[PDB]
């Protein structure tokens, strides 16, 4: 199945996207505790009308339950790494983190549909869902323990950047 | 003659607007040098899809041109003791906009004029406000004169839904 | 009322820089105590285990004398908030974290050192002692008499 | 090659914590040169006069000496970058900044110790050999790889 927009329409790949929490603002890059400043963690913004720092999705058409990498696009970086999504497998916690390599494994994940409300997803990885817990700035994004529910899972959607 | 927002509609008191450039995205605060952190310049991000932090307009519901208002940003968290209110700063060579103004002070009073070219463009004027190299970016200071629209900096307001 | 001394146990004098360093990390600095506000700052120990503190210089309403009515106040080139360098108390919190921003000739900005412990050139700020609370850089100053919840102190005489 | 002093006079010691403190603000800190990276970390000298600097100690690829190949590692118990807290070149800018994140065992992170002018006790660092000097950065003065800035070694405590 195609994953679709808050418009309906479908995902395509080399398109920059708000991914919006479907539970604030938008998902943006922030640090995760005052212990390291880089790599980034993904953070849901406090401020109300931020939509959130744009992503492009990698492999035109992204369909669900299909491997992709998640791309931060920004003019500006202030971190020695890449803008693509990954596990910090080192932190007790599992954050999601910058900092990955868009053409390595390690940087795969997948898009699900979530619960029944049209056009709302969750990411997955390989398999355990993406939630959230408290971090320095805010809810920041983390791996869960599995995927065999909704219950944990961060609910997001896509919304078209013009 | 109203203020009109991108839609062509006329500007409301106690609703919130992005003040976007119409010459990067939306007017932010932020601190225009390393000397002080409060209170906050208002400043030009360069990251495209920031539409800039809402502000509200007062009077001392429409708005019209060539009348006294005040700009306050909304926010729900403000790092500086001060207000959320637009004003001069005085004492800066640069006459930058900053926070912290009065709303009911006539310190804190500007007016909304139409722009050159373009539907729904605008400046403000105090002098007409234009813009200055900052340490983030362009901030906005007071100009000399109101002659031209040469060193005004045009803005439009976009209803924040 | 005898003086208060340093560590070297020379009595402090006014007008003159000391590191206010914890007598049990480094010295005391201003920081942000939450992510709610920058200014004005809070007073934390920082974590660094050689960095002196920033120094402050003491104020009477030239010998300092313990039990009697001071005001501290940080001493430095620059200043990032609009208000001034004395400590006070932000009468108005939770914690009641000791802040900078005081009128060093107002009351609001008055304290007291005082012997702390059985020790030597120890001391505590004080009816109600100075203590700490846990805060975002690290500890932080707070307004809790008793030396069970005070926040022992020594006086560093700077060159 | 003789012995490197600090400012008691005393030879400098490998796997000793020093404080660099420019010869003649305070003492050598990291710090962010530009607003277009927080890491890696430039060495700027602080402007507020009675911070000594983060302490650095010294390695030999017990007596420091001058012109040999020494390298330079900020000594802290905590590090807001994913690298090294050895001193090393930024190849890649055009000032040729002083930063963090070298490798201590590379030559990458080589620098020599000379005497420097007149003054006891003062010496520079060279990396056809160049100085390491300064440059106007965001918080101040960083250093850079070519005067020389002249520096000195306070031992600590
Ligand atoms: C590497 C350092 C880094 C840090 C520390 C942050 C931190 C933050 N980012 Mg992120 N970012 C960082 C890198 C990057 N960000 C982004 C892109 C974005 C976007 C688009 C957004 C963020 C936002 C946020 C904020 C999310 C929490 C919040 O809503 O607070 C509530 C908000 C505030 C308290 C206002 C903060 C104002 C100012 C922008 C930062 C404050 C300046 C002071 C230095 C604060 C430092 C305080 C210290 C003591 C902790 C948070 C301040 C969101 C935000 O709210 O920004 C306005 C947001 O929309 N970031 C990019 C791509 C350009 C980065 C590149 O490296
Ligand atoms: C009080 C201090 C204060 C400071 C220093 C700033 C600073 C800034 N604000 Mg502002 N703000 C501050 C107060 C407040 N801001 C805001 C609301 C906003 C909004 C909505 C936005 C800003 C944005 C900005 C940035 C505009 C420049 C840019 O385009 O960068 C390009 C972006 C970067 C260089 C990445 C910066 C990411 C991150 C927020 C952390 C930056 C802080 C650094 C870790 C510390 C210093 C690092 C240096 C070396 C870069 C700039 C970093 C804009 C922005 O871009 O934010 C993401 C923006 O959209 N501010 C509120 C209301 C809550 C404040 C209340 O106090
Ligand atoms: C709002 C303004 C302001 C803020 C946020 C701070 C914050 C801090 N001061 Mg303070 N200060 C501030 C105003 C002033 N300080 C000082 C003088 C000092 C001195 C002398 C010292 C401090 C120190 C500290 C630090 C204590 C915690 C620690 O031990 O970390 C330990 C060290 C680290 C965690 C490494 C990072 C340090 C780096 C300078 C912070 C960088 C900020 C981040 C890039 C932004 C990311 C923040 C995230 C949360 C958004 C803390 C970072 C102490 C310190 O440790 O300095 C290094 C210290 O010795 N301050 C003066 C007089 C000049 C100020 C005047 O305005
Ligand atoms: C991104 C990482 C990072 C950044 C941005 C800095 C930045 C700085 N360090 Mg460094 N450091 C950083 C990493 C680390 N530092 C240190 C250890 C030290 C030491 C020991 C010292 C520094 C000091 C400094 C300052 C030197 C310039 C000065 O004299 O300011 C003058 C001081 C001020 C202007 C007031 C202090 C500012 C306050 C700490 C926070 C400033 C951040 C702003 C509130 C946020 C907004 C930023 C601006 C751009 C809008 C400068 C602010 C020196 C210093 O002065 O600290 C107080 C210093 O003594 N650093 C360690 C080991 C723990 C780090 C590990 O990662």
């Amino acid at each position: 199945e195609p994953v679709k927009d808050t418009n309906g329409n479908p995902l395509k790949i080399e398109t920059r996207y708000f991914i919006q929490p479907a539970s604030g603002g938008g998902l943006v890059p922030a640090n995760v505790d005052l212990s390291h400043l880089c790599p980034l963690g993904i953070v849901r913004t406090s401020l109300p009308y931020q939509p959130g720092l744009p992503v492009t999705i990698s492999t035109n058409d992204v369909l669900t339950n299909t491997n992709i990498a998640i791309t931060f696009d920004a003019p500006i970086w202030l971190c020695p790494s890449s803008k693509t999504w990954t596990v910090d497998s080192s932190s007790e916690e599992k954050y999601i983190i910058t900092g990955g390599d868009p053409k390595s494994g390690e940087s795969f994940f997948r898009i699900e549909k979530y619960g029944n409300g049209k056009n709302t997803y969750k990411l997955v990885r390989y398999g355990k869902s993406v939630g959230s817990t408290k971090s320095l700035w805010g809810p920041a994004l983390v791996l869960n323990d599995d995927d065999d529910s909704d219950e944990n899972a961060f609910p997001i959607k896509f919304r078209e950047v013009d």
